[PDB]
């Protein structure tokens, strides 16, 4: 849970943004051996950036569940001046980047076990009141073919204890109420996951969400104006379309998701329920 700077070996550069991430070696024995994780680092720390990394930390520590990327620590560095957090090495790096790159590994039997496991993650979240704020394929993670698990909590909130939303960006996948109001929530939560689900029907194809709401509201809109006809499109009906090859049955689920009702949405325990029905049915 402390690891010391001396023994943490670099490997790999695993992504940069606000922060980056390394696959570092932990080798306390000095030996070449230890095991492997991934270390996330600021780039930044002012009052507020390390405020916020804090609260990711303590957000990820406070997390335990299969689907969820595993907190191992955090390494004080630079003399105990600088704060890198440690967590488990999942291999094959997010899900935005395994399906575009791994297009058959996969059929759809593994995109609803992985509709499932993320749907059992936020479910764990919201035992915490926690809401994630950015899910999206690019925040999941791969260990295997068989297993993803939710990361990056840099946007998650904590609901107040008397209230249902919490009010504070990746616009398109927010729900019209986070778009309008700042208003996050499980709901808004379950929104973004109707387009997690739709990015998996996709397999990353020109068929991305910006990509085709950029073609339903103009390509060559630019700045607010974007934001503006993203907001009314939503609020009449306007959404992403079935994906080529999508069963109706997966739609269907997108487009309750993506219900203007707040209330009306499924809950993440309906979803898992429902896509473990269809997995075992079939
Ligand atoms: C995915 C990602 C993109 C940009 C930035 Cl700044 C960070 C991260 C990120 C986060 C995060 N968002 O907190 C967590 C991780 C993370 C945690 C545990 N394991 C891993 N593994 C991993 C990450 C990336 C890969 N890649 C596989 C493909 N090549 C093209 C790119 C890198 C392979 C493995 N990543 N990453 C890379």
């Amino acid at each position: 849970t402390q690891f010391e700077e001396r023994h943490l070996k670099f490997l790999q550069q695993l992504g940069k943004g606000f922060g980056s991430v390394e696959m570092c070696r932990y080798d306390p024995l000095q030996d070449n051996t230890g095991e492997v994780v991934a270390v996330k680092k600021l780039q930044h720390s002012t009052e507020e950036h390390l405020r916020d990394f804090e609260r990711e930390i303590e957000i990820l520590k406070s997390l335990q569940h299969d689907n969820i990327v595993k907190y191992k620590g955090v390494c004080y560095s630079a003399g105990r001046r600088n704060l890198k957090l440690i967590m488990e090495y999942l291999p094959y790096g997010s899900l935005r980047d395994y399906l575009q790159k791994h297009k058959e590994r996969i059929d759809h039997i593994k995109l609803l076990q992985y509709t499932s496991q993320i749907c059992k993650g936020m479910e764990y979240l919201g035992t915490k009141r926690y809401i994630h704020r950015d899910l999206a394929t690019r925040n999941i993670l791969v260990e295997n073919e068989n297993r993803v698990k939710i990361g990056d909590f840099g946007l998650t909130k904590v609901l107040p204890q008397d209230k249902e939303y919490y009010k504070v960006s990746p616009i398109f996948w927010y729900a019209p109420e986070s778009l309008t109001e700042s208003k996050f929530s499980v709901a808004s939560d379950v929104w973004s996951f109707g387009v997690v689900l739709y990015e998996l029907f996709t397999y990353i194809e020109s068929k991305s969400p910006p990509a085709e709401f950029m073609r339903m509201i103009g390509n060559d809109k630019q700045g607010q104006m974007i934001v503006f006809h993203l907001i009314e499109l939503l609020k009449n009906n306007g959404r992403l379309p079935r994906p080529d090859g999508c069963p109706d049955e997966i739609y269907m689920i997108m487009t309750e998701c993506w219900n203007n009702n707040v209330n009306q949405r499924p809950s993440f325990r309906d979803l898992a329920l429902r896509v473990d029905q269809i997995r075992d049915n079939m």
